[PDB]
């Protein structure tokens, strides 16, 4: 019973998190097996970020530059290479706690679980999702830098994102585990700005589909869709066009609650058409879209990780 | 910039937890130095939980019939005793990663970070805030009992909650690590039910103050209110009444963004009396009472922990 935005537990990724200091830029690192991941911002300092050459900076820089610091433990810095937008610094010390990680880039719509964390120690965890326009909807103070994303299979670390920056309405940008930005942004101060969002249709059905499992049943109604006409309502609330494979993912709820997929997108028109009339669904007054159909499946299963 | 309801790292408290296993129940267990402590609701089975006498029940069992399980080592249970509605299973094997640690009780109004745990294997992590009727709002399911709630500061975790039951809203009961219930609930199966709630007027003050310092400031008037003229229209909405002592802890948040404590009031005061009017705060469409004044702070300032 309940149903709750749930991070994945982060101890595994505790254990990776470290300090890197070059000149006077401090930020967060990612210490698997001999490598240090980071943002390659830190081999700027107060006058290298208007329009920086990286390259040209990176080469005049000595490892001795770089301080990474592993609790109260200093690794020394045996090598260093740029990949895209990170830094990958060589140290002479495998990290013992290394979990089994991959690195992968997720789609917008699919979720992870960000570790917050100030001068290598960690602040706080919490769920995000990629929005439909590359950003996501954070929360990170100065010093932030290099935090990561993540989800977890098992034993697995699936690493999806490290943050770099936040953008002038307060969201936030950054790069797969490959320095590859999601997303069209850059590195640097520019006037680079979010552009518009939509809702994830999707995810906003799973989670109608949780509040049926969960007790809820107010909003369900007689009627039926076609997938064409719940498409045409959709577009015109800023939602995106859902599709059959969309269709065919949802099959396990439904099939679990045994309400037709299009019976529920029935539902969702008419809350889209007439709001909730002063109701609320799963403790929200707003339609949410931030768990994905596997999310409830897994949450309203048990499912474990070791 | 942004702010979310956001966990404790839950590394330190992965690795306490372990599997606890008698009869035909099993739950989760907390391991610290030598002993595991868990609900001694797993003495019980399929005919000893109606009114059930414990003491008796457990005089009866041998060190022998409890299977406990740390990963995929067995521990050998060499005591056992019964404190409250917690057992203190005595093993041979202290925990080589106990934290630092505290036993506390917390006060309705504060707020925790729960582990989600099943056979002992963590699920996911999210915030709660005890209610004033002693519940609190959780995902839990079948297996679930014996999962630990938490707060941390600097490197000591104060142990806060157990998990033992679901009441039949779908709310959820526990006990302190003492063993004593938070409220008036039992750990059998009677026809108890959770009782009335309030919303919390500190917190929803604190999440406004957080509002304001994120650039949200829509909501704010020229009005300026008594303390006894707000606690009048606040009973009024099923909201606790607010203290003066409510009003310092406020001072902090309010020092920082220049409103006095009453002047926030009267704010809340219009909300509670109109509605958002189809607007939202920090996206939300409800006014939000499960952050406390300290952890807005906390969150707006980077701390952090070791
Ligand atoms: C997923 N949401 C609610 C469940 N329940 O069984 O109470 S499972
Ligand atoms: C998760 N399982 C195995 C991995 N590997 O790199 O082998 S990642
Ligand atoms: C990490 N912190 C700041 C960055 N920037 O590109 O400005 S990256
Ligand atoms: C706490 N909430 C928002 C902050 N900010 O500085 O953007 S601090
Ligand atoms: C947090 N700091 C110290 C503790 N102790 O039991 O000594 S708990
Ligand atoms: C832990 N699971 C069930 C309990 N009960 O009191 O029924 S305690």
């Amino acid at each position: 019973s309940g149903f709750r935005k749930m991070a994945f537990p982060s101890g595994k990724v505790e254990g990776c998190m470290v300090q890197v200091t070059c000149g006077t830029t401090t930020l967060n690192g990612l210490w698997l097996d001999d490598v240090v991941y980071c943002p390659r911002h830190v081999i700027c300092t107060s006058e290298d970020m208007l329009n920086p050459n990286y390259e040209d900076l990176l080469i005049r820089k000595s490892n001795h530059n770089f301080l990474v610091q592993a609790g109260n433990v200093q690794l020394r810095v045996i090598g260093h290479s740029m990949q895209n937008c990170v830094l990958k610094l060589k140290v002479d010390t495998a990290n013992p706690k290394t979990p089994k990680y991959k690195f992968v880039r997720i789609q917008p719509g699919q979720t992870f679980s960000v570790l917050a964390c100030y001068n290598g120690s960690p602040s706080g965890v919490y769920q995000c999702a990629m929005r439909p326009n590359f950003t996501i909807k954070g929360s990170f103070l100065n010093g932030s830098c290099g935090s990561v994303g993540f989800n977890i299979d098992y034993d697995c670390v699936s690493f999806c994102y490290m943050h770099h920056m936040e953008l002038p309405t307060g969201v936030h940008a950054g790069t797969d585990l490959e320095g590859n930005f999601y997303g069209p942004f850059v590195d640097r101060q520019t006037a680079q700005a979010a552009g518009t969002d939509t809702t994830i249709t999707v995810n906003v059905l799973a989670w109608l589909y949780a509040a049926v499992i969960n007790g809820d049943r107010w909003f369900l109604n007689r009627f039926t869709t076609t997938l064409n006409d719940f498409n045409l309502v959709a577009m015109k609330y800023n939602y995106e066009p859902l599709t059959q494979d969309h269709v065919d993912i949802l099959g396990p709820l439904s099939a679990q609650t045994g309400i037709a997929v299009l019976d529920m997108c029935a539902s969702l028109k008419e809350l889209l058409q007439n709001g909730m009339n002063g109701r609320t669904i799963l403790g929200s007054a707003l339609l949410e879209d931030e768990f994905t159909p596997f999310d409830v499946v897994r949450q309203c299963s048990g499912v474990t990780f070791q």
